[PDB]
């Protein structure tokens, strides 16, 4: 048995306040069924994928994307209080589905998804697509590689936020 | 166990929701119970049809369908906001039937149903059937063709919307 | 295994819209327990019957026939919105209930039931029996019979309701 | 195994509802959980029966009277219109029970049961027996001689309705 | 296996209407759980009892019990609508609640337990033990005087309900 | 298999309601798992006991207990009217909790609980301890010690009830 | 099989009325899932305890904690009415987390917990340690001692009740 | 097999909560499902863990984190009332989630989290990382370390309250 679990990370201890606003919560981060399950998977074709078997997630796909992004929001974000809770009735609304996260027959690793914002009525909706490369051809290595495009990901919604005050 | 999923295609920097009429919500795709079932359908003659055991959707095909379409009509309305959750009042709201999703015996593959929108009251319904041609012995180049079908059909709904004042 | 699916059909391109009303909602095809299950039926005598083990429904009966009833009755109404969820509460409602879809020792293949029909208050109620006989003694014959005397009875009804504008 | 189902007749071109006072609900018809189970019952005793193990109901035999107690009263009232679902606010309720519904060891058949029905604010309750006799041995003359017992009541019922002014 | 159920009656043709008022409901005759079940029961002590094997009830116990005495009631209340389902809001209520339904070492059997009636606001409470014996020793003849027994008991209420006009 | 019940003891021609404060209601009586499980229980040490696997309760204690409490009441109340179910708006309520109902390895058996009553708002709170001989080995004279004790309390509750106003 | 369950006590025959007020409800001994199953554990370790076998609780010992509470607080409270059971809505609330109850390495048994009181606004939050030794290395013991010590925690709250009028 | 619980601390007479002011209430701290497990977590890689299957909690993770959260909150807030149940209106809400509660293959342990605070409507967010080392090859010491990170950041919290006027 191997079990992976995304690495969360934190930002030190800011301690930031809603005394200047700024909230912003995170809903549960929709997967579909093929990763959503326990199983670690490995595009072998076009459409053909391999599901892993003793190779599985330490907690579900979706637990560990919406924590790790409220991680990497709450950093990428000074000055803001990011949480998987609901805030109050001032927060701004962020909803994301993926819809590839796995590896490819040619060592690639793919990520991928759409994210919604909801800011007091306007509503900002893109999808993303990204790859990166495993430097050496194991599934620890995937992970790896998934976490750190994840974080790419948040960095791209964290400048799309600070975007728009 | 081989598993096939529809790729999901994705576009770039998408637009905004301010403007509130450039809105749409895609109901979960219906399917019947043969192609709700996991196995992918091929049609042997009239009315008969054989479920493939061993080649299964990655995920569950309405949903699949649900999010491809989601993903197409956010790409071919690039002024607008397709998402497969509520996304405000004057937003339409898009309900497809799928009841046809398969390839037959004489090498081709068939993709058939209806859908319905609403358009700020007027309620327009459409049905609609394509046949395309599998052309290599394979359950992939099968998917392949499903999905670009599916664009398809997800391009003349995109049309129909256009068509619209 | 043998799986069978009524062929639904569709009304071309006449993208019918809700500007002259003509709506109508059809409800759950209601069938009793031996032939709502999975299992086709042939009845071998007056009360006798006879469950098939491998020639069975590719989905369960009665969304079949609601199914199948909407596209029929989109195609024999041309200018009406016919659809299985509901449209308004300007919408006439129907209601079906089907009790026999098998064959007989003749090799006969007999349909029959009751439908209902709410307009604007007012209530019309009608059964009907209806019958075809099978060219080829085979379950697939038997199963296209019983679409095309469907879609007779779907005429009917289709018929009925243009009667009264 | 043997499956018997209750023949449920059927008119022709019957009437409408616009006039509000012919409308009548034949709620379930409720029978004991001998009867309610899916086998046939034989009264071998006084009060010892025997309960068929491969001869059954097609499908459960409440339902069965109920659907047949429902066409029957559509045939002998042309000018009403009887539905096992709810039809309006004047309209009328018949709450069917059955005791017995089943076979005597002198070759004879036995039906009794109880029924209430309100008309317009009048509470009027009525009880039943009636006795056949299967003329040939065999489960399905017996189904028979039952089918027709239910039809004679069915008429008594369409007989105390006409009553009424 | 031996299956027995208590002999429902009937009252002829009365045909009792609600204009005389005179409503009657029955609630579900609550029984505890050493007769609840299936089993029928034969007291071989003082405290100790015999669950019989093969000796069971057609019907669960209870809702034998509730329509035997509406049975009872409709036929020994001549001018009165005594139902097991709800009447109206100016009905009278009745609850039964039996202790004891079997026989005993010496050859009798007993039937014993509490009923209480509510009439606009006047409540009225009476415990019952009655006992009968068996003229051959076997089951059937217990549950006939079962049922004899059941009748007294519902001839009694009937003088008490008689007895307040 | 073994099975016990406590006897229901029952009065002649019981009192009436329609004085409204002649009203008790004798809420479940509550029994901790040792004695609500379905086994006799032993108290074999000071903390130790063993439930007897062959001996059990003909139906759970808890109603019995209630049953039986309910039955002597209205014994010796006689111009009271007690019941286990609610009774009206002025209705007295009476919560018994018993923690102790089983025998002893000195021969001797115990019944603890505590109770309280509600009477027009002043609530009443009472515990008791009680113990019997039994005077012959088998669990048969444990039952019967049981239920006399039981009867004993019920008629303590009794004359608490009769000691108010 | 050795089953234990807390003697539960009684405060003789005061019959404390609600006259004077000095209510008290106790809610559910809230204990964590070492100690709330049916297995009675025993520390052999700073951090590493040892659940037992055939050493069970009669009924779960957060339900016997609660009655337990309830029985000494009415016996050290006279003139108080304590119960498990809503009293009203002047009543005083008592919340109970135990965190240890089992013996020790060294034949040491701990109880241990929090223990927070509701007195009409006024909040009162509590933790206690206390331990007993047993004179003889047993289970039995063990149980005997961990009731004394709940004994004593149980006028410990009952001084801090009677400190506040 | 073995379990494991964090020793909960306990202060003595502690204060009340008339003030209203100091009331803290520690909502059930969240665990991923690699953490909520009944497992011991031992990281071995980067990403790679290994979760004991003879090494268990005690108790579910997540109720043992809350309730030595609570004891600690309790003993370093002496004016305070901490509590894991909710305690008036004005009380302050702390919601925390841990990320990381296991050790590492470097024999160091890893505690890691965040957790947000409500004070009289001011939301204050905090992340939190903290390591220690087990000197001793054993579960045990692990176990302990673990506990005293714990409780190292159950002070943090304590003293960032302190911080507030």
């Amino acid at each position: 048995k191997n079990y992976y679990q995304l690495p969360v990370v934190q930002s030190g201890t800011q301690s930031t306040a809603s005394q200047g606003n700024r909230l912003l919560w995170v809903e549960q981060v929709t997967v579909p069924d093929y990763l959503a399950g326990n199983g670690v998977v490995y595009q072998t074709s076009d459409v053909k994928y391999v599901i892993a078997n003793n190779n599985l997630w330490a907690s579900p796909l979706d637990q560990q994307l919406r924590n790790t992004l409220v991680a990497n929001l709450s950093t990428q974000l000074p000055g803001w209080v990011v949480a998987s809770q609901p805030l109050g009735s001032a927060q701004d609304t962020l909803n994301v589905t993926v819809t590839e996260f796995n590896g490819r027959y040619d060592g690639k690793v793919i990520v991928s998804g759409e994210w919604l914002l909801n800011h007091q009525g306007q509503l900002i909706k893109r999808p993303f697509r990204l790859e990166g490369v495993q430097t050496q051809d194991g599934y620890d290595e995937m992970v790896k590689v998934l976490a750190g495009v994840w974080s790419q990901e948040a960095a791209s919604i964290a400048q799309e936020i600070k975007r728009l005050p």
